[PDB]
């Protein structure tokens, strides 16, 4: 496990770590954390939208994981969501994100209430999966966009969004704003 000097080396070490069947979560998190965000490395993926956060595919991990860059304008956030029985690693490349943790709801319609919340700062790496809980990610800044590096394994095309007032969930199809630096139709 060596310190990645650049995004490209980070991706090379990631392919080595996911070469097997089973993920060593702590080692992935440690190496994502060790990568010191350099904007020159990832400017190509930092494609923003005025109305909501964008998902920008970087690498498909030989089918073992999706590595993608998310671009969060001021005030942009996600729904409360799950991660489709996959691992989710979330590293801050620039700015700050607020993460709010929720428990899976009862089957009785009730307001979802937060377990916790925390700020993720530049270069920190958060980890989550469905056995830990659900979560919402937002850029609450009024002045600074955020950029995060997300790694899901196994990859998934769809997830669930949760309505904070009832806990009822609906299915959501992930959209890509770009793939490999190329904007999608
Ligand atoms: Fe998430």
């Amino acid at each position: 496990l060596l310190k990645p000097r650049t995004l490209a080396d980070l991706i090379r070490i990631l392919h080595e770590l996911f070469a097997g069947d089973e993920v060593n979560v702590e080692e992935v998190q440690a190496v994502l954390e060790a990568y010191e965000s350099n904007p020159a490395d990832w400017a190509l993926y930092a494609k923003f939208d005025q109305y909501r956060y964008t998902r920008n595919l970087v690498d498909q991990g030989n089918g073992k994981f999706n590595l993608m860059i998310l671009c969060w304008g001021e005030g942009h956030g996600s729904s409360i969501h799950d991660h489709t029985d996959s691992h989710c690693f979330l590293k801050l490349l620039q700015g700050n994100l607020k993460e709010t943790l929720f428990d899976w709801p009862d089957k009785k319609s009730n307001e979802m209430i937060k377990k916790s919340e925390r700020t993720l700062r530049e270069n920190q790496c958060a980890y989550i999966n469905d056995s830990i809980g659900l979560h919402r990610v937002e850029n609450v800044s009024h002045t600074e966009p955020a950029v995060s590096l997300h790694l899901y394994s196994p990859p998934f095309d769809t997830c669930h969004a949760f309505d904070q007032r009832t806990g009822h969930k609906n299915k959501v199809t992930m959209t890509f704003h770009s793939k490999f630096g190329i904007r999608t139709p």
